[PDB]
RNA sequence: AGCUUUGCGCAGUGGCAGUAUCGUAGCCAAUGAGGUCUAUCCGAGGCGCGAUUUGCUAAUUGAAAACUUCCCAAUA
């Protein structure tokens, strides 16, 4: 060995920079398994959800 | 001529909602169901059935919780 202590923290934030919720990392790692992705009325809550998060952060 | 009585039906408001609201279809019942007052007085409900139906929204779980295609790659 070389001799060292490991730098590794690993973890699963979403490709927009949001740290995924071990229950949304689940989420996302089933749908990755299942090859299917969230549908119409799912997105418009999603999208509603986040609008409200980012309204929220702003004030 | 203006108002108003039983008020009715429409629409708005307030409140109530398991004891209640109602059908009650089973039964008695304006040809009296019921009693400590009132008994030569009073006069229309009670026994049993079943619910409190119409829609919208958020969330919640799930891999997906639903409304007409989809994951992909250099560009335009």
């Amino acid at each position: 060995k070389d001799g060292y202590k490991p730098d590794v923290k690993i973890e699963y934030v979403d490709e927009t920079g949001r740290k995924l919720t071990p229950k949304e990392a689940f989420r996302q790692l089933s749908h990755r398994f299942h090859g299917k992705g969230s549908g119409k009325m799912k997105t418009e809550r999603r999208m509603k959800k986040l609008d409200e998060e980012a309204l929220l952060k702003k004030m």
